[PDB]
């Protein structure tokens, strides 16, 4: 059998989303997620202009040789929108092999591992107090773990506050808008959530803290130690990875649990982080990745060392990818936790799936394929509108990390 | 001042090439290369789509602010499509920077270093008899340094050999040609072919070899050594260097000088193993990496450890690539050799430029900015068309690493 075509589908049902779609001239086809958040067109491009006109007449049945084929053959190796198009196809491919097979792809993987996927949902309040009652929400609706962001007095728009309830959307305008940041400010302030969380809900759910890349390595040894009375689940991308050795001080300084990876690309991005035991929960997702081939080799590294998998799971990450996340998660024997923003309802519809949600957790389907589609013509119907994720600037007006 | 406009032009005068044209409201413009062989335009989009819009209004003379902007801005951080981008934009406000400065370049750098720059050029034969007349040809016009190239019998189209005599254009078709490989055959031709050369020519001139990611680790060591008696200037490229540990096999084994990063973007892709002194040469490039503001700071960390310059300079670098590349090499103390590939005279015409070629080196002229310019018109009259770098497979058709 031969991949007749290798459509790019582009649509804005309350954000922006971009799929590929893999068809084939035996009938069966397959998708798989391309959305890169605030950079989507370049993924589009990269895709219909260079990599599609590449797969018309191979094979689809050789998910392995086409990746290698895309992932070797750009030639200019890994980066965000090289790995976003590579995703799409890896993901398409699974598709159209699990179809074919007749399973539910976590069959495919190795067949189911657990029950229901374990998820935590994202509490926010622009201080203490209303950020402590929304856990409280988010307790009373049955969650296991929460993660738990609150503003900062004195800083202009802290990380996941004030753009959602069940979910947080970045991308907010037409330009990047601009956010303030004060380590000191911080510092003096996160401590205390936790602490107020603990005396008002106890230690029976886990709580999660995204330090959203704004400390040192040392700020994030001295933040995480202050955090180690609350015994939190993780505190996540803490400093900046790009530099492997970026959290060695951190790990030396505290038993705070670490997880860093939802803009990794590659196993390159964190082979070392994994290796030195510097993270307990690797983020990298499906469509961040690589998709299920190149995941999987990250899972597996990361079990060597009892590291286990916290895959990313904002709404930027279409219900292609949450679906193939959620087979992979049923299925992947280190398996941490998923995270889970709600999409609205029209993505939902746009992109109808086989997967649930109840009492905290995420249960995948048994349809054949990742048990995800597309509806074409409702997604014409939400056209593409520009969208970027804020930047954010100390004080001084220095360029730092949002 | 404000920045007006952030243009992309696409020409194709024997190859394809993508600039970046910013204007301000002050009348001075500033241009770059935003060029990635064959994925063109992947990066068109990234910057027409996503970046340009961000830079409209800004002030174009904060060339770290807008670097760090971009660079942090994306979230996603790193990547070829990504650092193409941010590398146009950088250097198209240090051309801005430059004429408002009214002095070349090199001059805002630093100043000047050196007086001509070391190239070295491209001799390529189907077999060791031809290459070897090859790099005569190049000894006979001036050449102080000579890339030796050889197809190896048994192999289909061996790297760098067969298109072209004083340059070598990969991207021959509408599609991937697909090429052969196999290492054996190699390791047990091309010592011989440096065997031949330092017959013939003697040790005066220096020679280089490719060995274009073919061999591991330990298949690189067995190269290198056997390559010890004709003392090359530098074995680039020889094994995947995605994991920087790769080089640590080849460097505790020979003596023979190692080369590689024609392929990195950023100085993460590099620390490792520059600071555990894998390598004499770093192939970063202005295009590849950054920028100036970049490509400075890898160049400065190489310094270190007696590192030196190597920039990567094929034809699918743009003159304007050139250009900034030879500014940069005219200051930057540890500079080591420059690879020089000769362009087309269309695209010499589609890109005026101060640089010339003598005997041997290439000097920088004194014109204000970075001394390239684009005629918009003449670029017009040459449409973009798609072009792809091949793609290899060993004997068993198993992809690998062209
Ligand atoms: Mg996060
Ligand atoms: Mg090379």
């Amino acid at each position: 059998m031969k991949i007749t075509a290798a459509r790019v589908i582009i649509t804005c049902p309350g954000r922006n989303f971009v799929t590929l779609k893999i068809e084939t001239d035996q009938g069966v086809y397959g998708i798989g997620d391309a959305t890169l958040n605030g950079r989507e067109l370049s993924v589009v491009a990269y895709l219909q202009e260079h990599v599609a006109p590449c797969l018309i007449g191979m094979d689809p049945r050789r998910i392995e040789d086409i990746w290698q084929y895309v992932y070797r053959g750009a030639y200019w190796r890994r980066g965000p929108v090289t790995m976003r198009a590579i995703a799409a196809v890896d993901m398409a491919l699974w598709d159209i092999k699990a179809k074919m097979a007749g399973m539910p792809l976590y069959q495919l993987l190795g067949g189911r591992s657990r029950d229901g996927i374990m998820v935590y949902g994202h509490a926010n309040g622009s201080d203490i107090a209303e950020t402590v009652e929304a856990v409280g929400h988010y307790i009373d609706m049955g969650y296991k773990a929460i993660r738990a962001q609150t503003g900062v007095p004195g800083i202009k728009d802290a990380y996941g506050v004030g753009r959602g309830k069940l979910y947080y959307e970045p991308a907010d305008a037409s330009l990047p808008s601009v956010t303030g940041w004060d380590t000191r400010k911080a510092l003096n302030y996160v401590p205390k959530l936790f602490e107020e969380l603990r005396k008002t809900y106890g230690f029976d759910h886990h709580l999660l803290h995204d330090g959203h890349h704004r400390y040192t390595p040392q700020e994030a040894a001295n933040l995480g130690k202050m955090l180690e009375p609350y015994q939190l689940f993780w505190l996540e991308d803490c400093t900046p990875a790009e530099n492997q050795e970026a959290f060695r001080l951190v790990r030396q300084h505290t038993v705070t649990p670490l997880a860093v990876g939802e803009i990794f690309n590659t196993i390159w991005d964190a082979k070392d982080l994994i290796q030195n035991q510097l993270i307990d929960y690797i983020r990298a997702t499906v469509v961040g990745a690589g998709g299920l081939t190149h995941l999987r080799r990250i899972a597996d590294l990361a079990s060597l060392y009892q590291v286990r998998t916290g895959c990313h799971g904002a709404t930027d990450l279409s219900p292609v990818t949450m679906g193939c996340a959620l087979h992979f998660d049923t299925w992947v024997p280190n398996f941490g936790i998923q995270e889970y923003m709600r999409h609205t309802e029209e993505t939902d519809a746009v992109f109808p799936h086989d997967y649930w949600f109840e009492k905290g957790e995420l249960f995948v389907g048994e349809t054949p394929g990742h048990g995800v589609d597309i509806d074409e013509e409702l997604a014409a119907k939400y056209p593409y509108k520009p969208a970027y994720l804020p930047v954010a600037r100390l004080e001084d007006g220095t360029m730092w990390n949002w």
